C-alpha cells in the first residue's frame, strides 16, 4: 500500500518532464517496474516493455510517450555515469 505509493512516487519523478502520463506509470508500478531495473535495462529491453504495454498491457501511449519513456532513461543513465566521474 504504502510500498506501491513508494513506487509511483519514484517512477513520477524518473519521468517528469518526459510526457509519460498517470496511467502508464500506474500500470508500470502494477507490472513491478523500479528506477533502477529500467537504469540497468538495455534499450532493446526497453523497446520490448514498450509494445508489452500496448499489446498486453493494452495502455494507451502517445507518441511522444514512446519517446519520452525512453529518453527519460537516456538522461538517467548519462546523469548516473557521469556522478560516477
Amino acid at each position: 500500500g504504502a510500498m506501491a505509493r513508494k513506487e509511483l512516487s519514484s517512477l513520477e519523478e524518473l519521468f517528469r518532464h518526459y510526457g509519460v502520463r498517470y496511467m502508464t506509470l500506474t500500470k508500470m508500478v502494477e507490472m513491478g517496474f523500479t528506477v533502477n531495473t529500467l537504469v540497468n535495462m538495455t534499450e532493446q529491453e526497453l523497446d520490448d516493455v514498450i509494445r508489452t504495454l500496448v499489446d498486453i498491457y493494452r495502455v494507451d501511449l502517445l507518441v511522444g510517450e514512446k519517446y519520452g519513456i525512453k529518453s527519460a532513461v537516456r538522461a538517467e543513465k548519462r546523469r548516473l555515469d557521469e556522478l560516477e566521474r
